[PDB]
């Protein structure tokens, strides 16, 4: 088992870290949902499905600057919907084929009232996304870790 993003930057077998940069809507107003879609980002793939079965969780999802400061979020994993930052693992996706499958995660986040101006900065930490991928063979337990920075500012209009 192992992941890579959009640009090739990969994560392999055993887990570990990688930095993810996402185009986000240049505007949000308050009472629309700013949507940070991961799965055409993230991508893994199970390495020996003849025999293992894989299977993924969302761990658990952290709010950074911007993000934390000026947004009330929603993370939908697998067409679930929970609070965003998170306070719970997510149930698990199976991963059973070599063919590269998308990770399943979305960030819906909504502007707070105190919201407006430059909301989110260029080049900033947005999100910590924990990916935790186990197994039905043996013991293995690893975290994929995506660090999640806006490539763009976001306004929120006054
Ligand atoms: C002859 C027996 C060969 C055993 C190969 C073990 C492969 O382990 C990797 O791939 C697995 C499947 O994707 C992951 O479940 C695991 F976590 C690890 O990434």
């Amino acid at each position: 088992f192992a992941c890579k993003t959009a640009n090739g930057t990969a994560i392999p077998i055993g887990g570990g870290s990688a930095n993810v940069y996402v185009n986000l809507a240049p505007v949000v107003n308050v009472g629309q949902n700013l949507v940070v879609d991961l799965s055409t980002q993230i991508f893994c793939h199970n390495d020996y499905p003849e025999t293992i079965t894989d299977y993924v969780t969302l761990q658990r999802g952290s709010a950074y600057g911007g993000v934390l400061s000026n947004f009330s979020g929603t993370v939908k994993y697998s067409g679930s919907s929970y609070p965003f930052p998170t306070t719970s693992e997510t149930p698990r996706v199976v991963y059973n084929s070599r063919t590269d499958k998308p990770w399943p995660v979305a960030l819906y986040l909504t502007p707070v009232s105190s919201a407006g101006g430059v909301a989110i900065k260029a080049g900033s930490l947005i999100a910590v996304l924990i990916l935790r991928q186990t197994n039905n063979y043996n013991s293995d337990d690893f975290q994929f870790v995506w660090n999640i920075y806006a490539n763009n500012d976001v306004v929120v209009p006054t």
